RNA sequence: AUUCAGGUGAUUUGCUACCUUUAAGUGCAGCUAGAA
């Protein structure tokens, strides 16, 4: 798994079908909204899932929740690092997506945080792929709401631009 | 941005574990000190 960004035009396109697809453009954003890399690959679809910085309501989400994978520094549980917002993962196409360039990124606190996350994610990368698969299944069966319409997105995301 | 999926313990507060391939109750607190 790796960090990605997603072209604004592609986010805009999907937003047309499901208004829950994560926002890309925002003036509060210091860095681009970062997505986490191939969280689930099934039936030809590859999903990326948006990372999100900590909010107040995060304390209430259970570790067992299918909607989020809470992130923290390896072996320092009190160093919370936001969460992978699985409920808003989206299918992608290689063309409209590009890896963060960690190689050439100047050393900033942000880059340092990126690496604390990368390690925790890599370490728990089976759990994360397993939550995703289950979350998708429940949504497709109608048992869960509040998420991206996977069934719909999976039907339209390959058209673009026609 | 998008402000908590449902379920598993002859019992179960909180968190955690577990299971959603129709399967699943572990751990630490909590309360407890009962009698074959």
């Amino acid at each position: 798994m790796k960090f990605y960004t997603i072209s604004s035009k592609y986010i805009e396109y999907l937003k047309e079908f499901d208004d829950k697809v994560p926002n890309s453009e925002d003036p509060t954003y210091q860095n681009p909204k970062a997505f986490i890399g191939i969280v689930l690959e099934i039936q030809g679809h590859k999903y990326l899932a948006p990372l999100t910085s900590p909010k107040k309501w995060h304390n209430n989400v259970k570790e067992s929740s299918l909607s989020c994978f809470k992130l923290h520094e390896n072996g320092v549980p009190e160093n919370q690092l936001g969460l992978i917002n699985l409920k808003f993962m989206i299918p992608i196409i290689e063309a409209e997506v590009s890896l963060l360039d960690l190689g050439n990124m100047p050393n900033t606190p942000y880059k340092r945080m990126l690496y604390k996350q990368l390690q925790f994610i890599r370490a728990n990368s089976d759990k994360i792929a397993s939550k995703s698969d289950t979350l998708r299944n429940l949504v497709l069966q109608g048992k869960m709401q509040g998420t991206c319409n996977f069934s719909l997105l999976e039907e339209k995301y390959r058209d673009f631009g026609k």
